[PDB]
């Protein structure tokens, strides 16, 4: 298992191991977005920006060569969130309004940079690893490999959208506190009918956070 930088030429390699793994997602399962093999360019385009910020970390098999998981890091401004949402409302797509709007509310929410007091923060973003290679512990090596990027390029906190709970666990095992937690159940439409029937145990998504050097 070997942990390493992403050249420019692997991100569609990437995007066909996103594309046939990280839609069981535990949000994403809940609405239903994106699906194993077909592309779902409407996130496929964040990523490709969220990989041109070159923070992010690849597993790669020793003897096959092949993409065995990754962490995508972005950096995170003031306004970002904002700018998000105010572009969210053009987008005309119910199902990404329900994901991407509880993330953003949910972020804005909680003003982190005044918070922190700090104007930019590191964010892993997006956690996937292979079905076939998921369950040896290599999601908590990407995370920490993750942390470390952060301190190497001067970043003071790290932040993560935890949404699985196993990434809970691992941010847990790093020290990661818990700054806002919110229950999936608590979300009704018109009728009362729930919006984010999660499959258990993801009963609810945390924004975890660390300090770091
Ligand atoms: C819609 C959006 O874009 S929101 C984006 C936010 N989402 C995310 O960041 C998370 C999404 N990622 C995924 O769904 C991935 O498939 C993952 C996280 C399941 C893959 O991770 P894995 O390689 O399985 O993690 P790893 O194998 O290192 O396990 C780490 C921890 O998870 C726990 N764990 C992992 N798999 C399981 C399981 N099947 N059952 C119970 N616990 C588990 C382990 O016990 C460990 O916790 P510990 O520190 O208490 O031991």
């Amino acid at each position: 298992m070997e942990y390493g930088p992403i050249p420019s030429s692997k991100f569609t390699d990437v995007i066909h191991h996103l594309r046939h793994n990280f839609p069981d997602e535990p949000l994403n399962a809940s609405v239903g977005l994106c699906v194993h093999g077909k592309p779902c360019e409407l996130l496929e385009h964040h990523d490709l920006q969220t990989l041109e910020d070159g923070l992010s970390i690849m597993a790669v098999e020793s003897t096959t060569g092949e993409i065995a998981g990754v962490a995508l890091n972005g950096i995170a401004r003031r306004g970002d969130v904002e700018k998000a949402l105010e572009e969210m409302k053009s987008i005309d797509n119910i199902k990404y309004q329900r994901i991407f709007g509880l993330l953003n509310n949910v972020n804005k929410s909680i003003d982190l940079f005044t918070k922190y007091n700090v104007d930019k923060i590191f964010e892993l973003r997006i956690l996937s690893v292979d079905s076939r290679f998921r369950g040896r512990g290599i999601a908590k090596e990407l995370f920490l490999r993750s942390e470390l990027i952060a301190e190497e390029h001067g970043f003071k906190l790290v932040k993560v959208d935890a949404t699985s709970l196993f990434t809970q666990r691992a941010a847990e095992c790093l020290g990661f506190i818990t700054e806002k937690c919110v229950t999936y159940g608590d979300f009704k439409d018109e009728n009362g009918r729930k919006i984010y029937d999660t499959k258990s145990p993801h009963d609810y998504y945390k924004v975890m956070t660390k300090v770091v050097s």
